[PDB]
């Protein structure tokens, strides 16, 4: 129910150069709209950027692209299965830049792939613009794993766009969903180590960062901007942050794979409680004690709850705190120590 479009500036390509695009369902009593960032890792040399080529193609290209796709979870047009914004106008961007949405380059004689990913979502939401978004009131945007990093380097961008583009009553928010990271000590040492991928990656890619995190840190350390307890203080439109407390994506790169002894006990419990302390001061956020990876496009994402409030409710309750509120939530952390301490937490 998503239908594509590709993108009408042929110049902004996924990483092979075919042109980029979105997936649109629109709602014509709707002054709402979710434009969602696909996820799915990255790669930052030429090598692993091949091998991704070969058996990862539809991240790296449109060619292949179906001419639909069905909305699911938070993309979903159906009440019973999203009770938050069932009714908004829908955009799915796909990941085909391999670069955590940051990359501003094009392929040339000098570049075997583009990473263009800041400026796929600059395009999709000038070109939007012409199909409804220019009477938008809220323009969330939202993404999963990768998609949701790149929810916290480019929400900002987006809201300068539109204050450029002469469209300041378009309130821009975003939702980030399993793209909060820690740059902690691995469990065992190995790569990957992501800091040092993403400190190569943003040469590779052109990777650029939001200003206010850019010139905290300054030139050859903007990776830190990639880490969501770094980039978030300094974000002015409003994020809700949405990351379990033990991410199957933060174990990866922390070189753990799951009878656990008492050194990678202290070590998943540290996880928990840290990720747990940068989320002290995000007023918005839903941090359940599970070790899983990604929610919010999940057909059953409404199932998952942190002190009896489901997601799609703690949504609602910061629409309604963006207008503290009796039994509407908006900040649920679980306090409990170990994977699955939830009950609510996903099966597998
Ligand atoms: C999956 C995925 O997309 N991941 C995992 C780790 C990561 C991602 C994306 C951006 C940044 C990071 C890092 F560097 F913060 F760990
Ligand atoms: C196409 O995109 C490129 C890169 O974002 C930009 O420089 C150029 O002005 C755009 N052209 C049109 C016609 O949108």
């Amino acid at each position: 129910d998503l239908r594509l479009h590709l993108l009408l500036n042929t110049s902004v390509t996924c990483n092979d150069g075919s042109p980029a695009g979105y997936y649109l369902k629109e709602s014509r009593g709707s002054r709402r709209w979710l434009l969602f960032l696909e996820g799915g890792w990255y790669c930052f040399n030429r090598e692993n950027c091949d091998s991704r080529y070969d058996t990862m193609r539809r991240l790296m290209s449109s060619r292949d692209w179906p001419r639909t796709r069905t909305g699911t979870g938070i993309l979903s047009s159906q009440p019973e299965e999203n009770p938050y914004w069932w009714n908004a106008n829908m955009v799915f961007i796909p990941y085909c830049s391999s670069d955590v949405w940051s990359g501003a380059s094009s392929k040339s004689e000098k570049n075997e792939y583009a990473f263009m990913g800041a400026l796929i979502i600059q395009e999709v939401v000038r070109e939007l613009l012409g199909r409804g978004l220019s009477g938008a009131k809220v323009l969330l945007l939202a993404g999963s794993s990768a998609g949701g990093t790149g929810v916290l380097l480019n929400v900002d961008r987006v809201a300068e766009q539109l204050e450029k583009l002469g469209y300041p009553a378009i309130q821009v928010r975003g939702l980030a969903d399993s793209g909060w990271f820690l740059d902690n000590k691995q469990y065992r040492h190995t790569c990957c180590a992501p800091t040092e991928a993403i400190r190569r990656g943003i040469r590779y890619w052109n990777g650029v960062v939001p200003e206010r995190c850019r010139r905290q840190f300054q030139e050859g350390e903007e990776w830190n901007c990639f880490f969501g307890y770094k980039v978030y203080p300094t974000l002015r439109s409003p994020v809700f942050v949405v990351q379990w407390l033990f991410d199957e994506a933060q174990l990866t790169v922390d070189n753990v794979h799951l009878p656990v002894q008492e050194g990678l006990r202290l070590y998943i419990q540290n996880l928990g409680r840290e990720l747990r302390h940068t989320l002290k001061d995000v007023p918005a956020s839903f941090a359940p004690a599970c070790l899983s990876h990604e929610i919010i496009i999940r057909s059953h994402w409404t199932d998952v709850q942190v002190k009896g409030t489901s997601l799609p409710r703690a949504l609602h309750c910061w629409d309604r705190s963006l207008h503290p509120l009796k039994g509407c939530p908006v900040h649920l952390v679980d306090s409990c120590p170990w994977p699955h301490c939830n009950p609510s937490c996903p099966t597998g």
